[PDB]
């Protein structure tokens, strides 16, 4: 799941 400073 794309969230905060992360894609995956």
């Amino acid at each position: 799941d794309c969230f905060w400073k992360y894609c995956v």
